[PDB]
């Protein structure tokens, strides 16, 4: 699809709609990833000891914004230049991630989450143009990141 003028203010435009919901959204996040896989909560300081996840807890809301974040960043960077520019801070999450026991098959476990959480945060605008748009962001980002934890290892 490539990322057209038309495609990148389509991931923009999504984006905007999710910050728009924090303390939801980054909640909603945390319970498709329990879906997809359960043994996940163990890694989380803030989940272990826990029963269920904690809705008002400001570490996990700062945690799961920080994540959605830098898939947008990613999808404009992708129309202009054309790429995913790797940085600083992309290569201390990599080390965080090995810290904390997270491995690569994690990944389809976060994207699905992320999509599935994008398809409900769009509702009817969807169209086969927008969800190709964040497949191709998501995608090109994972790429980097777990580039920078096989490199943390
Ligand atoms: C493109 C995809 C991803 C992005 C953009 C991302 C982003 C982040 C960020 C920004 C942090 C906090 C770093 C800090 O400031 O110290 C973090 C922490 C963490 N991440 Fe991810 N991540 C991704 C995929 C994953 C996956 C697939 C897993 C495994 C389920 C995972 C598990 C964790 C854990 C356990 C922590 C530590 C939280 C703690 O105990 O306090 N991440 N991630
Ligand atoms: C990362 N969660």
């Amino acid at each position: 699809g490539a990322l057209t003028e038309s495609q990148a203010a389509l991931v923009k435009s999504s984006w905007e709609e999710f910050n728009a919901n924090i303390p939801k959204h980054t909640h909603r996040f945390f319970i498709l990833v329990l879906e997809i896989a359960p043994a996940a909560k163990d890694l989380f300081s803030f989940l272990k000891g826990t029963s269920e996840v904690p809705q008002n807890n400001p570490e996990l809301q700062a945690h799961a914004g920080k994540v959605f974040k830098l898939v947008y960043e990613a999808a404009i960077q992708l129309e202009v230049t054309g790429v995913v520019v790797t940085d600083a801070t992309l290569k201390n999450l990599g080390s965080v991630h090995v810290s904390k026991g997270v491995a690569d098959a994690h990944f389809p476990v976060v994207k699905e989450a992320i999509l599935k959480t994008i398809k409900e945060v769009v509702g009817a605008k969807w169209s086969e143009e927008l969800n190709s748009a964040w497949t191709i962001a998501y995608d090109e980002l994972a790429i980097v990141i777990k580039k920078e934890m096989d490199d943390a290892a």
